[PDB]
């Protein structure tokens, strides 16, 4: 057949950080992890971990073996930077295996550090993260004029795509979901080499087919069904006649390969079924490369700027599709708001409807914390005689060489303090590097993960709050040790975490309208914040901020948190993430932490 | 397989009327037809006619014989009313065969008389046409609780859907194109039993797949490719495993079955290929019934108001899709205007670009002519004591029993003067039936066809203009008899046809913006109107208006057109319709009229 097939896998772990350790900012961070032992059955071995992250990192090895039995160039994979780094730290053997496969076996896809929803961040943060993305990926993509790029949850806007495409010289292939396409209908645009103007540059774009991808990832069709859905269901009889190559592109989380013990074999059988149909397995980049080179015949204008299609701003690959009013996706899952009619939605959780209003407040609050930290860094670097915001940007980007040091060392890329400090050479590296650290903690705290789920009380929400609490307190203490009034500006931000439930009033959330009519009510808000653990009456946000504050806060204010908060309920116990329920937890009733 | 398949065919001929004969209005119209010999090749046989209409009517017999080869209930068919009427008059044996097939063998689909773009007419005209559609189809649908309905070019708006559904007590199924669906993506809605809210009531809707339908109709895939596109390309792997029936619905003009000599056998071979793949062939209405009856298994909510989808207002099945900016169809083909950015488009014709601005002017002018006729009818009936607009509407609907008399009489339905005059029985029937004739000539003049093509100079544009000219001159003359000043209100309307090119200025078309930037210039307008025939220097609108006027105008007015125009240049010759070029024409350079008899 002339049909081409490929899969993309997205690999990411938010990690199990519950407390970041004090540090100088000259080295990668050190931290304590959650102890909530868990196992994943893979075919016929149970893979055990002290927590979800470590179990998964072990599991990545079974996955890499499977990927190794596929042909060269067949699929593409992106690893979130910190996730790949954590593998190097915890299982350096697997890092070497994974790294070899990305150099030689699968096409490597660039992605963003810390997996935030990019359009939910300021342009400043997005620019840093975009440049770091390409920097971190340099050993895999150095001599490639075309590279695929993975936006977290595929949540894209025109502004975000521009930032990304500007952060590189190469040609960018955005991997998206076909439900994000607009200005063309699905069968019209399907399987062709489309492009997408990113206002100045243009990117290639491929959109996955959600229903077949999920049919694999969630085991709803057997191998025969998956093979037929592709080989028959996706056939372009005209292109088969004209002898024109077209690409059927699917995508899932890499962790879908261990969602049940049979997934690795299922995937191998599927790919085998397709090859037997005469379908060549070939990655999105090598597909385009083979088009432009005219090794593959094209339609007139294919892979060009006449084959430009549009993409809906704020569309995604994983939104609540049952609430879509245009047959496309949006970002309502992470904001809690449907944009088309500007209402606040609710979702089911453990037999009750829960307002998703908390996600909006969470997102909004973090925009403010993010800016408080960014302006802190800029203000303090100014005192050191650094006035050029562009030099500060370059510095914050180069600081990746510190944060992910060993990764870069593995490839003999410069990790020298002299490199990192060059754009801001007039500053005390001791102060500058602590600021770089505080900035990267803020970044780390912007994981999209907490707002993916229906309820707020999860281990990932705790981790975000604990990480930003670390950053804020350290920034606050820098201002204190300099005898500045700005120390309180930062303490005010920290206080917004402790008193998180007050934000319903401070944010005028009552003015907003619920989908059904009750989702922006007082009680809707307060119900949604109830603790999901036995041993804490505090909401998860207050919990994590107290948990970190009680160990890092100056004794005097450390006192008021004791006067107003019962500290004994400041522990890392959270509710469970519904998507992780297939795991074998020692404690299934809530996400535990042990002594 | 759980996949079901069906095809819908739409049959329509605009006719070859070049001059309607004078008549009282008590009987169906009589007319002179174009003489332009042409033949169609069907398998190894040549089918010859004195004009395209007559050639195609003979061809319909071959099509019917082929439909009879299909299994019962496999496909659905609509015949536009006047088309079926012309078959009846010319070849009653062929009409007999077709109506037998519509009664028993294929699902009959209701459609509108005279094939106008319905959302391009006023609500009043749409209301009359909608009611007539269901009356004309009474012999085929009387016992049916659910009926399918074919809007011309599938051009629909919510308002038009409301008019149609309000005109019957039956549940309606609208047959549309999947590129018309909105608020859902194409794969998301595909092949399920969906509904559509048209305000007071809801209708079922099914959307055809144009690329497969056209692969058959225009012979771009062989039978094996067509079979594969359906059996493989349309498979729903999930519904196959769940045992849930779904319908792959395709549609084309019935005339696609004679678009080349092998079409009939290709179609039969395709159906055979699908049946051998385990795919049952079942018409849309029967498919719905089986879902509703639970003979078929359904998704939760299927075939109910829970499965509502939206349709884009002014979308169609046949728009210039290469100019679409939203991935859906629209009505720019017939208006000349792309709605999304409000620009006047151009198309290629004979390897030069031609502005479509003329289509907007033609459409706008006809809206005005339509109202002049309707208000003239209402005004003259007012002078007869008829003041209730609802009684006038009832009369105009019943007048279809005069206009299509032989059809209703074939089915033993009352066409008597007493039946038709019942709602306005205080009026003089000599005047009322003349007004009914005038109103129906106006309706007949609203064929969508002229605006389908890229070039104005075609036999269908000539026909629309000649037909409306007949109506206007007759209405004018009725007012003259009353010694009315209103006679010149109607002469003004006819003058707008004669002086059609002046409408560029009078309609302020210079204010409109061209897609490329030239389409709304004076040069673009005038070039678009140039005659395509060497025996007339006048644009086709003026040409037809003169052709009728030189026969029908009172002597003083005839002397005026005789002085301003060369009446020897008022002939029915026009340019050819691009879609008819597959015919074997005696004159293939332009559409002739042999005028010796």
């Amino acid at each position: 057949m002339y049909m081409k097939f490929t899969y993309h896998f997205h690999a990411y772990q938010p990690g199990d950080i519950i407390y970041v350790h004090d540090g100088s900012g000259w080295d990668p961070i050190k931290y304590s992890e959650r102890l909530s032992p868990v196992a994943l059955e893979i075919r016929e071995e149970e893979v055990k971990g002290r927590n979800w992250t470590r179990a998964m990192i072990k599991a990545y090895e079974y996955v890499d073996e499977t990927l190794r039995m596929l042909d060269e160039g067949a699929v593409s994979v992106d690893f979130e930077p910190f996730t790949l780094y954590m593998v190097l730290k915890y299982k350096p053997k697997i890092y070497g295996e994974i790294v070899e496969t990305l150099e030689t076996h699968v096409e490597p896809t660039v992605t963003v550090p810390f997996h935030p929803i990019m359009p939910h961040l300021s342009h400043f943060e997005q620019e840093i993260l975009s440049k770091v993305s390409f920097d971190f990926y340099l050993p895999f993509i150095a001599r490639k004029p075309i590279v695929s790029f993975w936006l977290p949850e595929n949540v894209i806007t025109k502004d975000t795509a521009k930032i990304v495409t500007s952060a590189t010289d190469k040609d960018v292939v955005f991997l998206l979901d076909e439900r994000q396409f607009i200005g063309v209908n699905i069968p019209q645009a399907r399987f062709s080499c489309n492009k997408y103007l990113c206002d100045g540059k243009s990117a290639f774009v491929f959109g996955r087919i959600h229903y077949i991808s999920d049919a694999f990832a969630f085991n709803t069709l057997d191998v025969e069904g998956l093979t037929r859905a592709v080989a028959e269901g996706c056939v372009d009889v005209f292109k088969e006649k004209e002898g024109i190559e077209y690409l059927v592109f699917l995508s899932s989380d890499l962790e879908s390969l261990v969602a049940n013990p049979k997934q690795l074999d299922r995937f191998l059988g599927w790919i085998d079924g397709l090859k037997k149909r005469g379908i060549e397995i070939i990655n999105v980049a090598e597909f385009i490369r083979k088009k432009v080179s005219n090794e593959y015949k094209s339609l007139p204008g294919e892979c060009s700027e006449s084959f430009r299609i549009n993409v809906k701003d704020y569309s995604s690959w994983s939104d609540y599709f049952d609430l879509s009013v245009d047959g496309r996706t949006s970002d309502m899952r992470w904001t809690g708001i449907r944009r088309e009619d500007n209402v606040v939605i609710h979702r089911w959780y453990k037999e009750r409807k829960v307002s998703q209003l908390w996600k909006f407040a969470f997102m909004k609050l973090f925009r403010e914390l993010n800016r408080a930290v960014r302006f802190g860094v800029i203000d303090m670097l100014r005192t050191q005689g650094v006035s050029d915001i562009e030099k500060i940007k370059e510095f914050l980007v180069r600081y990746s060489r510190v944060f992910f040091r060993e990764h870069y060392e593995y490839f003999e890329l410069d990790t020298s303090v002299d490199y990192v400090m060059e754009p801001i050479h007039e500053a005390d590296p001791s102060l500058a590097l602590k600021l770089g650290r505080i900035y990267y903690l803020m970044l780390l705290a912007n994981h999209s993960c907490p707002r993916f789920w229906e309820n707020i009380d999860t281990r990932v929400t705790f981790g975000n709050v604990a990480t930003i609490s670390k950053a804020l307190i350290e920034l606050m203490e820098l201002y204190m040790e300099e005898n500045e009034e700005r120390a309180n500006y930062i303490f005010l931000e920290y206080m917004k975490l402790l008193a998180f439930p007050q934000l319903y009033y401070d944010y005028d959330l009552f003015r907003m309208k619920g989908l059904e009519g009750w989702e922006t009510t007082e009680k809707a808000w307060f119900e949604s914040l109830r603790s999901e653990v036995p041993n804490s009456k505090y909401n998860v946000v207050t919990r994590a901020a107290l948990y970190v504050g009680k160990r890092d806060l100056p004794p005097d204010m450390r006192s008021v948190i004791d006067t107003l908060y019962d500290l004994e309920e400041a522990v890392p116990d959270t509710g469970h993430i519904p998507g992780e329920m297939h795991g074998k937890w020692e404690n299934k009733e809530w996400c535990e932490h042990k002594g």
